[PDB]
């Protein structure tokens, strides 16, 4: 399909997916699946080793379509939604993120319908906890970053991906295991981006981690257990339950 | 000199005395300066502190990829350099992907100079969390290697396990593993007989892990800024405590 709306709120709704990936069909990744993810909110998704949150990730990227039920942004299925448009509006950060470009300003710029200024870069950088150690640099943004950004720390690669990720504004933003490198002060920092942030309270954020500290401050819980939200909610109203997501904090 | 080392005796006493080092293609940027510390065996030794401070650099120059420009790497007192590079793999195993076409038990047992059972390669599975699910699939160990994140990292956790090295480094390589695998690696490590006589190097940002360690080193801008117990450098109150405060 085809759709490219002007404007967006960001709803994102898994309405009974099933899913199994296209070359192995009898394996169920995801199963049931239901879920809501709400405009301006921050939704964790936790889960065991293979339980499906990547797969959830991808599917929300279009990268593939459910093999039942129904996903929809805006009450619109994904599918109908066009290539690029959700390109711009869905932005979504791994662990370890491959950085096109040869400097940190092409880095950080990198996959961006338009033109940013300096400015513009310099901001996401300080917003993401990138600027300090590029800044330290003689060059400083022009500083090169060789084969897609592997002589950079672990920590310097997710906090300039990040920064990327944010100069496109994206509607949905996905986290995927995306700030595991992070040291306490870039931790803060994104604690504060995703929590603290009017730009952010505004955009919606999936936060996938195993590191449920970070997801204790989400609006929302989704646990997820051999493809299927097994509870969800807050981190308190989860903890008062005494189900999978208490037993994974206390262990 | 070099290489000239293989004995059959390895206490696994690893020491940095003052070093410094530059990357030799980026020879202006010093990334360790006068570094001096000291991992024991029968010691998890957790590396922590910020963001370039140094950390993988310091695992990299453990594993004899990169020479210190100044100072000196010991391992039970010798110079890295004089060991035999096939010797020195025997001892020292690094965790931070997957070899493409291979079996997953071809896989684990990658690296290993013997041939194990599959007995072998099953029970160090089982200890880094891998084999539930590779025992899910129809031809199991011998489906060839997609993973998830954490299941990589199981994967890549139970080749070096199975090596059994006296001096092994975790360079951030349980980041994506769930909490019941978490523990039980952590359980291996701090209550399994065989690490007891080992040197483990834990290097991570999730200062939960830091806690437990015998020994915490904190890297600052290249060097050994604070080191102790968590409850020792709790106390202090310098860069450690001031970290465990921000993330609290
Ligand atoms: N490209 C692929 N092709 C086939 N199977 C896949 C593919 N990617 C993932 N899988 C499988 O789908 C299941 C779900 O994987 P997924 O990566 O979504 O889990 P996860 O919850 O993200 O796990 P982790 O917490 O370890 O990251 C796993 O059993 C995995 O082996
Ligand atoms: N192959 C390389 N060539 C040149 N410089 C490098 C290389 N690898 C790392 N560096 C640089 O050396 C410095 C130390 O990086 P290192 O990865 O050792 O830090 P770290 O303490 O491991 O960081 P993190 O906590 O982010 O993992 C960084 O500024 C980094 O950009
Ligand atoms: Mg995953
Ligand atoms: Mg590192």
């Amino acid at each position: 399909g085809s759709l490219a709306p002007l404007n967006m709120k960001g709803l994102v709704k898994f309405q009974d997916v099933s899913f199994a990936y296209p070359n192995h069909p009898n394996v169920q990744v995801l199963q049931g699946l239901t879920f809501t993810l709400y405009p301006g909110k921050v939704t964790a998704l936790v889960g065991p080793n293979g339980s499906g949150k990547s797969t959830v990730a991808a599917l929300l990227q279009n990268l593939y379509q459910p093999t039942g039920g129904k996903v929809l942004l805006d009450g619109e299925p994904l599918v109908q939604y066009d290539h690029h448009y959700l390109h711009t509006q869905v932005a979504a950060v791994g662990q370890e993120p491959l950085l096109f470009g040869r400097s940190f300003r092409e880095n950080i710029a990198y996959g961006l319908t338009r033109t940013p200024t300096m400015e513009e870069i310099t901001a996401v950088a300080m917003e993401s906890g990138a600027h300090d150690f590029i800044s330290g640099f003689p060059q400083g943004y022009d500083t090169e970053v060789g084969e897609t950004g592997n002589q950079l720390s672990g920590g310097q690669r997710q906090a300039v991906a990040l920064a990327r990720a944010l100069i496109r504004k994206p509607r949905l933003l996905i986290l995927d295991n995306a700030t595991s490198a992070l040291d306490a002060g870039n931790q803060l920092r994104v604690q504060r981006l995703l929590y603290e942030s009017p730009e952010w309270a505004s955009r919606t954020v999936l936060l996938i981690t195993q590191q449920l500290s970070l997801a204790e401050r989400a609006h929302h819980i989704l646990f997820l257990k051999e493809g299927s939200v097994c509870e969800q909610g807050t981190h308190l109203q989860l903890m008062e339950r005494g189900g999978c997501y208490r037993s994974m904090v206390e262990a």
